[PDB]
DNA sequence: TAAAATGTGATCTAGATCACATTTTAGGCAAAAAAGGCCTTGACATCCCACCTCACGTATGCTATAATGTGTGCAGTCTGACGCGGCG
């Protein structure tokens, strides 16, 4: 529920031209996910990669 | 009338005469040969060119304890008029 902070704030942002406030306020939305979300991001990544390795394994001339 | 000009005439004195042989020497006409003008040759000297050429310099890659929302040193507020967007 951080996009709705951006919502009303931008509704009431005092004509703030500086992109620093913009970007820094935008990263405030996403939080710090840790300790296995790291490991789970890794798991999903290596899974999809090993399945593009299925995708090479399925192609015959890959060995050629 | 002072002072310069004018006759004595015999005894001389440096150059001209005068026909012909021999030099010379032009001057100017033909030219031999030498020294520029033309080219060549050998020998040198210095390269331009470029063709390479290794050392030093340079473009790029990872480093696994862990660490996770700026600010930050400034401005000193000039001011009167005119547009324009809210602001009722």
């Amino acid at each position: 529920a951080a996009a709705q902070v951006l919502s009303s704030v931008e509704s009431e942002i005092g004509r703030t031209t500086d992109p620093v406030r913009m970007y820094m306020r935008e990263m405030g939305t996403v939080e710090l996910l840790t300790r296995e979300g790291e490991i789970d991001i890794a798991k999903r990544i290596e899974d999809g990669i090993n399945q593009v390795q299925c995708s090479v394994a399925e192609y015959p001339e890959a060995i050629t």
